[PDB]
């Protein structure tokens, strides 16, 4: 069936979601995340001038034919705005897919590995003892695994903080100690570095967190230069994740054949969709490496429906994260995933089981926010 | 001076441009190219509603802290859309620093290497023949250097098809011709745009070594850099790459493993002036030399920073010209001049563009995509 309608979907919930949606001649239609946090408007002009206009009218089956005509048709290659606008055509193509087999889209997939996927959950405290209050909330919703935060002692248009790599590097540890002294060694513990450190930085946090047994030590350093990683993963033990702000295969393969890394982060909406995650899921499996889907408030629930399906189905899974949209978000896309005990159970509907309610949407206008940047004391532009 | 205003405009005078114009507390004012072929208005709204906005009461000295600003800040690193957004601001606070020295901006780079910038033009025929008849018109020009392609014998993306095996038997005939005509001192250049594979293009590269081609261009997708190796390994055809590069992450490898002799990433794509300079410096610790990308959609704005960087740049290797349209110059007045095949760097103060917004807006923007290539089966293949 041909393609009759695709549009974009704007929406401020609570935060900006930005939404695309396929409509075939039949009446049938599927949609896919198009969000990207602090940009969103470059992925929305990205398809609606340039990748929706060309919707119309193809085939709505050739998925993988479509991908590539959006990937090298574009010609200009890769990059978060380009693949975003492409993972939104994919998802929604799949969600079509799915429906009109009749089968929740981890059938489609390959069926399921696994009955429940596994989550984590975020715990920040101002404070070690504050987070250390959070934890404890946590596992008794269920919770399993936690990703844990503390701050270090000492917007519409970006905030500005600051930074200091050695006041952090002395503190950390005494985080992690505090979190296994309490909760003992059952619970998985991670900990998100976000960038800030240099390799030899990373190598000697690993280090020191070694007796502490985190789950994933994350985003140690900024990784243009996949090479980053090689000083941490031979100086420590300590397994490193990476990968929310990669939008290509391109950006990981590197960093996944030389085994620098145990966990590969890029999602579905920023990483091409389901056609390029199978790919990169499939090169992770020949190193060992686990699907750990970056999970945070700015993928909408579409996207975090699709890869709940993906966790499923996918052998390789490791972890999924789990910070839980709004009430708003949750009533804007209706969806059959659920949250039970720690763990996400797919939905069983066809499809990837997400919907819009583009009446309730249209209720809640776009709102600008922009991500903060981080800045060392002596002003230096440094990384967020 | 602190940042008082900037805008993007569009306008369309034979074909899509985008441009960003800064102006400070003083009035002073400065313009950087932001045109991204075929996908204009994802970095209009880049710029509009997310740059732009940022920019406002910052200080327009701040060239440095203002790319890694934007290019950490964004979070989401590297891309067409992202690194043309941050070409755009980087160039447009050059065209404004070298306005406040009061020097053409080759000056500021450090002064001029060289007396004037070799080109090279397109010559472009369905028949070999019509191609020998475009090169004989150009080299009239003055043009020392030539692009030559023909044609292979058997608002949305126009279907091409695509034929490896016809093309690679064909091709050397082009060049045998070109050279049985014109003789050994032109420089003759080809630009395969990337629709072979590595081995293909190693077997190519063999082909046409009796030609003695100045370059090979953009034999295979190079996403994965290593596919440069077999090609580098198997002909000593030289190699060109890197128009459809947006960061000096896409090809430090490249670079570092010698695998090729001209990186051809250009201002307005790969991250404007700031940025360029270390793709440069890193090029010329392997003898890699600059091939700048010129085509009619980098407007006139980053053509004239480009003949500036290329008249410092010590390792410059050459310039590639495609001529605007009448329309397109009379939008962008410029001081940079064509003469006898050469370009010769403006003098006066920041990179010698301007754009006259009045004409402009009666160019209002129209859609056009670029083509995309499908083999004979109907595969969707590289354009
Ligand atoms: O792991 C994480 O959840 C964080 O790195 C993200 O919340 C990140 O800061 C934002 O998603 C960026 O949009
Ligand atoms: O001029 C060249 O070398 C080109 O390959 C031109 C590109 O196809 C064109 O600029 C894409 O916008
Ligand atoms: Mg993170
Ligand atoms: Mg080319």
């Amino acid at each position: 069936l041909k393609i009759r309608d695709a549009y974009t979907i704007v929406t401020c919930p609570g935060r900006n979601f930005v939404t695309l949606k396929i409509v075939t001649e039949s009446g049938t239609h599927g949609i896919g995340d198009a969000t990207l946090n602090g940009r969103e408007m470059a992925v929305a002009a990205y398809l609606d001038e340039h990748v929706v206009p060309a919707l119309i009218g193809r085939d709505a089956g050739r998925i993988e034919d479509t991908w590539q005509y959006l990937y090298r048709g574009a010609y200009w290659r890769r990059g978060p705005v380009t693949m975003t606008a492409i993972a939104a055509v994919d998802m929604a193509l799949w969600d079509i897919k799915a429906k009109a087999a009749g089968m929740p889209l981890y059938q489609l997939l390959g069926g399921k590995s696994r009955e429940r996927v596994m989550t984590y959950a975020h715990c920040t405290g101002q404070t070690i003892e504050d987070c250390l209050g959070e934890v404890a909330r946590h596992v008794e919703l269920g919770y399993r695994a936690v990703r844990v935060q503390s701050g270090v002692p000492g917007s519409s248009l970006p905030a500005e903080h600051v930074w200091s790599t050695e006041k952090y590097l002395n503190h950390a540890p005494k985080l992690f100690a505090a979190v296994r002294e309490r909760f003992g060694d059952d619970l998985h513990v991670l900990h998100d570095v976000h960038h800030r450190l240099t390799p030899i930085e990373a190598a000697r946090l690993g280090k020191a967190v070694e007796p502490y047994h985190l789950f994933w030590l994350e985003d140690c350093v900024p990784a243009e230069n996949q090479e980053s990683l090689r000083l941490i993963r031979e100086h420590t033990t300590t397994p490193l994740a990476i990968g929310e702000v990669f939008n290509s295969i391109h950006d990981c393969r590197e960093l996944i054949q030389n085994q620098w890394i145990d966990y590969i982060r890029m999602p579905l909406t920023h990483g091409g969709g389901i056609t390029a995650m199978r790919r990169v899921a499939d090169l992770a499996s020949l190193y060992h490496v686990r699907t750990g889907f970056h999970g945070p408030t700015d993928l909408s629930p579409v996207c975090l429906g699709a890869a709940i399906h993906f966790d499923t189905w996918v052998p390789n899974f490791g972890i999924q994260e789990h910070m839980p949209h709004t009430d708003e978000t949750d009533a804007v896309f209706p969806h059959d995933y659920r949250f039970e005990d720690g763990h996400f159970l797919a939905g069983e509907s066809p499809g990837h089981g997400v919907d819009i309610d583009e009446e309730l949407a249209a209720k809640y206008p776009y709102e600008r926010a922009s991500l903060p940047v981080n800045r060392l004391e002596d002003g230096t532009l440094w990384h967020w």
